[PDB]
């Protein structure tokens, strides 16, 4: 596997961890604000069976979150680096174009004057 | 051959032809001064058969700066196409990463309230 390969499979893989758990955040959000909703206006309380699956639900996204600050925790240091290879070698072959077409113009300008000292030459001789 | 490969080996090509012309332009500039030096102070003049071969030399040097340019402006606009899709690559990757470390800020604040909230309703009960 590549580095660029493990990349893009990576975050990938951290897109689809976030996704699934930001679906259950909104899935709990509802369920409960249905149940403070019944609570603070008409005081009448949720089903036993629904607190109990609840509060399971809860605990298993507190599990995956801690799961996915440790994805993220573990993978990104990796990433910093990959970055950082990618781009300087990007950098240097920019500085490198640079410095071959200032090389060049220095060039045409030193074989310019090479070849009107040797006419001046030829004129002498 | 990959993109990364093709623009590794290209711009090795282009140094190495630089390079060429370089030490070419360099000779010439010390057989010229050579000359220069000679007729300046002495009125001494250069050998028929040096003239001869100063003049092919330059003329093969004026040959060699043109076939350099055209190296240049023919692989310079893919080579900045190839860096700008690098470059693009690695700036939506940094960018996703720090939209997923927002994203999980506002999932445990997200999360800290449901639980909170859960837990009212238990009270309340």
């Amino acid at each position: 596997s590549s580095n660029r390969m493990y990349m893009e499979k990576s975050q990938t893989e951290l897109g689809d961890l976030s996704d699934t758990l930001l679906s259950k955040v909104d899935d709990l959000q509802d369920v409960i604000e249905i149940m403070r909703k019944d609570v603070a206006e008409r005081r009448s309380q949720p089903a036993k069976k629904k607190l109990e699956t609840v509060s399971k639900d809860l605990e298993n996204a507190q599990a995956d979150v801690l799961k996915l600050q440790e994805f993220i925790d573990t993978e990104k240091p990796h990433w910093k680096k990959t970055w950082e290879a990618e781009l300087d070698k990007v950098c240097e072959e920019q500085q490198f174009l640079t410095l071959q077409e200032e090389l060049i113009l220095d060039l045409k300008e030193d074989l310019g004057k090479a070849l009107e000292t040797f006419d001046l030459i030829k004129l002498c001789c």
